[PDB]
């Protein structure tokens, strides 16, 4: 159902508000230059700082400058699935596609309470959801006999399996007897992903190089790992300095080189040291360098 | 303070709501039973499935029956230091002595972030900051030196270590020289935790056995170790059962027999087994009989 | 140098002692149906509980039965590069193609002392090494950086790589600049990292299913991942049930069920359950055919 | 019936050999300024690096030069229990009072294969046996069941538990009801552990300051806290620096430095970096005057 390169967008900032001009321009960009899906207010979105009313308010932006051009899969994450529902109410309303839901980060829960979580959210809506799979950020690990159980509803319809365990993959198809949209969550990993069943990523690193990035995943659904090797070769020193730092301090600081909003994130998130700053920098100026020596038409 | 046994206190509903009845009864009866303070809405009052209103409304309605008879420490956890800035403004004017700040879960930041959080709520309020170290909840982990950089700050004045590994207190005492708060956040390790140099625990089994944990952590207060230890071979039982499902799911259920509350959490906690509810009764009829 | 599906070579025992009828029977029947590579005498060969005799008498047989037909990489792994060393120099005498080595296990030794020790071993041989990388069962780790170091050493040819960390093999690509064979030490993630740069897999599963294992490192060196993954869908109960108590019990009963040896293995490694047994024979009987 | 301040042995070395006259010296040293018992051959002694020749040597000479004087629990460490009933034998040959057994490390048995293990160094013995859980070197865990199993067996009779897991002493007396050792593996925890229950600890910086360990063991068995505290925070600065890089380094270059033996270490044990040196010289200035 959603396939490719699906892109984790950043909030950009501006004055301590929501910088709407530039969110609208960097949906326009990001289109433009190859995503296959939009999803915003993540925590790559930052999440977890906005308001309630930026949330919806950032989301319903999205939906409306995207146009159906591409998918739009709306953050609906919460520790508390009664905010979940209200987020997934409100992307429903909002013209979301559909929504992207993490359960149970800091209160830890069961099993049963995962997938009691995630029945709350399916129950009130009327759209597909993509589970979020991150026991890095979250603690909590839907195990793939959940992941089976959520699967026998009609509209869970995928992960964001952000585990970094190559094996899961294997351990949910197993278990899985219905067509299930596998996305990686973890952009370092997103070849090896596909080749073991993925469909697409929900990428950080997608924000900076939608083109490439973009280029990438298709040669991975065409069945061209070589093509897709060589384009992720090209794009470890950009995934590394993205991520050295906390995230998104790293996206939002290359968004800003490219001029498409401002570097600033809100708190805990921290601005840059120098050396990292110059380090995207140098990455970038030298993707840009050889597509430049490289494009002819 | 702060020091001895404070209570995690469980949340109690009723119908979809706080309690509040059942809630200030919960509270006359812990510190009738020996309570050495209160910490509501923490992670074992339900923090995140309160909404904001219901978080403020909870902290004032204990501070309000505790009439300042123990120390009352007021939840102000968030990943958001806006949110938790909130928390404690609203803490300080309900009359609660101190906050307790966890920061940092889900979108996991630097060091600097985590120092950066605590400042922002340190500087926007009077009252003294207990830090909340939980990396099994929250994955960050306040290192030793950014401890020590926040113990700098005036109004920083101790941290519930729920690390579970016993030498982070060393080597936080080896770079903090100041007096400071070291409690722990882990019930079966608190008589270990105080011989290392902690002074009190917050603690989740003092819902149900307030008696017995005030008299344990005053035993460790006072030096008897042995005496701590005999009342800790009392306890684990109830300390493992507690935890055997995710809290607070058995804290709740063992108020409810207690008849303090009724045995509902709100999800993502779920109800208990019928083994771990038996498990737990049995423990109950053995330690108030 | 080595390339596609080879075997980490079961032992096999009767009466406690290596069944050598067995082991020659057994290296015949994996070169018949479709080896890649033979690779004796590493924990899935029980390396552990072989005294140091056993270790050279066993990998003397197999570069023997082998008799050239497909590369013979020999188990020296040892915490101790002294040992190491004599495994090594018994394998070149023996006529092993190359010898494969861990290092560090339980000692947990640093980056420089894990150098040092791959070192010695290269030193004292005139055959190469591949670097055995397994954290899950030694806890250290060899770095990238690390590995990039060994890998300026002329006769450090490849590394086994069994961190089950998908993201490593990028890290050491990007600082190697040699023909460098890198081999998956993980069967269930064996297509991720082919597709990641890896060129074949010293593989455990492949004892059993030696024919279909390599029509499946085969499909992902020509480039075909779909047919690589539909082979991988129908050996991943195989996998599962291999690995459900721990290797080599699984393997080695499958083998007997195939009537190439016994099941025994030593101490401290047990005999399956029943239910194991049967999940096996119901997979083997699925497959054969 | 094992108490108090058990010293794990540095092995010294000179001319690549064994340094006989150096190990003599530090048991009458060692016991001279305070030791309760002596661990030779555990990993602090260099067990995976001696030969076996060495390893039984060692345990004799350390036993004999000791004469009765303190308890010598000899390592006999494999994972492969039959060398483990070789070292084990010996040690009782040589007049060991008791085996401190680690087991399964890096081949990585069930629970059933560690205690088939241990059962088949029990069964070939006379002298009791301390097990040796350490997940952190280790991997394997043996867990409360497992350790309560054990229990059962008349020789097993205690643990060295370097889980770090301070819960983990309170889940094993949940289960073992005999008398039963209960003896720290972790320096920076000693007195926690003790706290809970432990009545002694295995370790490697009384190798460098056994009277002030050995007063800080008796301070916590006489129930004196306070006094073993205020000892710990002495000691704490050396804890750190011992294992600052991968141990046995620090302990033998700080044992050098008290003139007791050469500094060298075998491989992969490296030389410290000057400043780690440093700061141990400081640490032994600062402790020794
Ligand atoms: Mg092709």
């Amino acid at each position: 159902m959603f396939r490719g390169s699906l892109i984790a967008m950043i909030t950009p900032f501006i004055n301590g508000q929501v910088d709407e001009k530039a969110l609208a321009g960097l949906v326009d960009w990001q289109i433009k230059h190859g995503a296959h899906g939009l999803v915003p207010v993540g925590t790559t979105g930052e999440s977890p700082t906005l308001t309630e009313e930026e949330h919806k308010r950032v989301v319903a932006l999205v939906a409306e400058q995207a146009q159906g051009r591409v998918p739009v899969i709306a953050g609906a994450g919460s520790n508390n699935p009664v905010e979940a529902v209200r987020y997934a109410q409100h992307a429903q309303q909002a013209g979301a596609d559909a929504v992207l839901c993490v359960a149970g980060y800091y209160n830890r829960p069961s099993q049963e309470g995962l997938y009691q979580h995630f029945k709350m959210v399916h129950d009130a809506i009327d759209i597909p959801i993509i589970v979020y799979n991150i026991p890095p950020r979250a603690v909590v690990d839907i195990k793939p006999e959940t992941m089976a159980r959520l699967a026998a509803l009609p509209r869970i319809v995928g992960v964001k399996d952000a585990t970094t365990d190559l094996a899961r993959i294997s351990r949910e198809r197993m278990l899985i007897n219905k067509p299930f949209s596998f996305l990686s969550g973890d952009d370092m990993t997103a070849i090896a992903y596909n080749a073991s069943g993925g469909q697409g990523c929900i990428s950080v690193s997608a924000n900076i190089a939608p083109a490439l990035y973009g280029q990438m995943q298709t040669a991975t659904l065409q069945g061209d790992f070589r093509e897709a090797l060589r384009i992720h070769d090209l794009l470890a020193p950009l995934h590394e300095a993205l991520f050295r730092e906390p995230s998104p301090a790293g996206a939002k600081y290359a968004a800003s080189l490219l001029g498409l909003c401002n570097e600033e994130c809100r708190l805990p998130i921290v601005p840059l040291s120098e050396q990292t700053k110059s380090d995207i920098k140098n990455i970038i100026n030298e993707l840009y360098r050889l597509e430049h020596h490289h494009h002819h038409h």
